[PDB]
């Protein structure tokens, strides 16, 4: 059947395109860091140098989308499910869109912004379906039909989210949750059969390369393996749960506002329509400002990365006991307090940078500010139990896995959450934990607002099936 | 919210059920040992205890379903995938099918016989599924929807699937699966909720009146990107093997059907088939006899607790069960892998409330012991510091040929929450995805041949 061609090949450009990107991401990064390193000749011109590099990276991220394809900015999800739905759109999976994207994404996220991949992913391998069934003419010719285009995209979401996290069954199940309403088995087989090959290949380019770029061998944590909690401390887990429903409902109503209030200071709007690249200009230079380690990024990790404030989040040691922890303990303030200043000002900041003009996720931003918030209740529990909750005392690193999980399941409305962190964190002695968080987070998030993606579709004026 | 506590009290009790049937098998499994060694004075009268309990557990079984309930026999998945879609069964969820698929089961399953649960907690969790949505006072002509009905019966085969494996989110993957051509992203969140509920139960149990099959393989490089054709072969060889066993059933009962004489004789006597076939099963399985041979001294769950092992047995504890003194591992390997497969295609066949998930999960898991002691035994020092793991490759090959029986990818989700580990996750996804494309191009579906020997309506 030609339908198992087309599927490895799905399965094999989309692993090579997102290894290229990520090895240009890197890059990016660690140039700041560098540039910082050496610039510590005055505070002014370590300052200087901390705020250029990122205004550039995403004025030019703005400029080359706007110029290549207006089309490329947001995430994929949210016009995928109206594509998937039937509904043609102007130009969306044409070469112009996908060289706008790959380019405009990789600069988006080298400038060490609060964004995310997964929507860009979804879209990526979209046009890899699209472009690749027309560069072997599998499409028009022989018995082709809008039915086959929807079965092809469809498989397509679930390797495009799978290539994302290094999640191949929960990338599967969450593209499902996020695409659709009702699945054929046949095309979850399908996104198992090519998410499966999209897996290989990582192995293979990892064991090429010196390490799994994804750190500490794709984020596995170390845990013990006997008692790693206790059914006395279940009523914290599932205080995390019901937080999460509550931050992620909050999460999505601040960005609509942040949206609907551009849209009604018309006299701004249309200032900022003849001035298209200040916009995003001035929210990246605020943003790399109260991020400067010297001056207040001390009081929310600054220095780090995403990847590195995560790693950080998932260690097995506790910091309350009296390697990088020393980024959450500046000589001025305990880890409590830097949780605490971290996990506000997060918040705000990704609602709005996730609105600019660039080629943009928004999973990743809500994935940390969990992490951080269960990392405050697991150290305040292992402060308030020294000793055990006998003899087994408290792992605050199994606490941030269940904040995670939970607000990023209440934010996107999905359970795969669960499966994904499973995978992602290498461990399974943490899953009853995982589900009451994430289907508490669920029941009151999904009563209080709609997901991010139909946010999105809402206010796009897409065509809406609530 | 009416659909949440539907949800938490269909939890509750499939677990308490589940918990007390568990409780009352491991009992009459006890029996058989106790009077086993209470005989060790007399061969004569220990193999005479041996055949006689089993054969009683099966006649009891067998006549006290066929007095209650005749509909209760058999796996209950491919009645429920067609009453999913909207097909009427006369008397299939009653209280007189629920006593006799709970005491029949327990009693088929309390013996030596190569049986398994899953269909039939399929069945009776659409029972308490029936049960509740019948007790609860929004029960009426206005109120009691074929939509809402058929939502809950969704539901509950995920919870049953759940409470069977002890596997809350391969449980209701595995259900969709076998029960369903469209998955409904609203029930797929309702499967999720309860059988949450379920595992929350479990575990208050475990402490107050205390998976089972949890694993202890390395962390560091478990295995080598130079052995992904050896969980390769096993995906290809147990998608030909998972297809000759749907075969083999159908023809099992095709030639009881044909033979005229026999049939008409048999169903005037209709115990004789159940007692005879269990006689024969029993006598291979006496251990001072020929059951030595394939292991016949441990149940289904110690054989499988041995066959998922953190040591190698090639190297040259209940374990030792596999190398009795007249023959190797191998050869009893082989000979239990031969020997299970035509018993547990043919016990699954009898008049007995009976599913048949297990049965093919510990050959597959034989069958890949077999393979992994095999690369262990051709690579002594590693494919060095790592040696091979063999109990990695038993998990592998239960995974791959339990998918190609049953049509389903989501044996792999079920493999790692019952083995408490996911380091093995390619080598599992592969060996699954190669066994159901050499499968679904030989054969339907275990559950889909059984629509088609019962003629009910299908649905390619
Ligand atoms: O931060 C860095 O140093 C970095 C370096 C190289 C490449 N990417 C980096 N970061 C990054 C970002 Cl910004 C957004 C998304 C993301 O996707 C995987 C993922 C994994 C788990 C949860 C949620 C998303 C990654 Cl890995
Ligand atoms: O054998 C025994 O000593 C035993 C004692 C008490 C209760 N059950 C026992 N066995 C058993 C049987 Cl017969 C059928 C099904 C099953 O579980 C579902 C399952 C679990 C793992 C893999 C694949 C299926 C179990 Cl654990
Ligand atoms: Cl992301
Ligand atoms: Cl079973």
């Amino acid at each position: 059947g030609e339908d198992w061609i087309f599927l490895v090949l799905l399965g094999l450009l989309m692993a090579l395109v997102s290894w290229v990107m990520d090895y240009a991401i890197a890059a990016c990064l660690q140039a700041q860091q560098w540039m910082s390193r050496g610039l510590n000749t005055s505070i002014l011109l370590q300052y200087l140098a901390w705020v250029t590099y990122p205004v550039v990276l995403i004025t030019f991220s703005a400029g080359f989308t706007q110029i290549l394809a207006p089309q490329a900015v947001g995430s994929g999800i949210p016009e995928m499910k109206t594509i998937l739905r039937g509904v043609v759109l102007k130009e969306y999976l044409t070469l112009k869109t996908f060289i706008a994207k790959v380019i405009g994404l990789t600069c988006a996220l080298g400038s060490g912004m609060p964004l995310g991949k997964e929507g860009p992913f979804v879209h990526i391998a979209s046009m890899c379906a699209a472009l690749l069934s027309k560069f072997l003419s599998l499409f028009g010719g022989i018995y082709e039909n809008e039915s086959r285009n929807t079965e092809m995209l469809a498989a397509a979401c679930a390797v495009g989210v799978g290539c994302c996290f290094a999640a191949p069954i929960g990338g599967v199940l969450f593209s499902i949750e996020v695409t659709s309403t009702f699945f054929a088995v046949r095309n979850y087989w399908r996104g198992f059969f090519a998410a499966t090959f999209s897996a290989f290949i990582f192995r293979v380019l990892a064991v090429w390369n010196r390490d799994e770029e994804t750190i500490t061998a794709l984020f596995k944590t170390r845990f013990r393996l006997d008692f790693p909690f206790d059914l006395q401390e279940l009523p914290a887990f599932a205080v995390i749960g019901i937080a999460s429903g509550f931050g992620g409902a909050l999460f999505v109503y601040l960005n609509r506002k942040i949206v609907q209030v551009m849209r009604k200071q018309k006299t701004i709007n249309r200032f900022l329509m003849r001035k298209r690249l200040l916009f995003p200009a001035l929210v990246t230079l605020l943003i790399s400002t109260l991020t400067f380690p010297p001056g207040f990024g001390q009081f929310m990790a600054g220095q780090l990365s995403q990847k590195e404030t995560l790693v950080t989040l998932f260690d097995n040691r506790t910091w309350v006991r009296q390697s990088t922890s020393q980024a959450w303990n500046p000589p001025r303030a305990n880890v409590f307090l830097t949780l605490v200043i971290f996990i506000l000002m997060k918040f705000w900041m990704s609602a709005l940078a996730t609105t600019i003009p660039v080629p943009c996720g928004a999973f990743m931003p809500v994935f940390v500010i969990g992490a951080a918030f269960g990392r405050l209740v697991g150290e305040s529990m292992a402060a308030w139990f020294p000793d055990g909750i006998s003899t087994y005392r408290i792992v605050p690193g199994g606490y941030a896995v269940v904040g995670a999980a939970a607000l990023a399941g209440a934010v996107t409305h999905t359970v795969s959450t669960a499966v994904i962190v499973f995978e992602l964190t290498g461990q399974i002695a943490h899953i009853l934990p995982v589900m009451i968080a994430v289907i508490l987070a669920n029941a009151v998030a999904q009563s209080l607002q709609p997901s991010l993606y139909d946010s999105i579709i809402r206010i796009k004026k897409l065509p809406y099936l609530p």
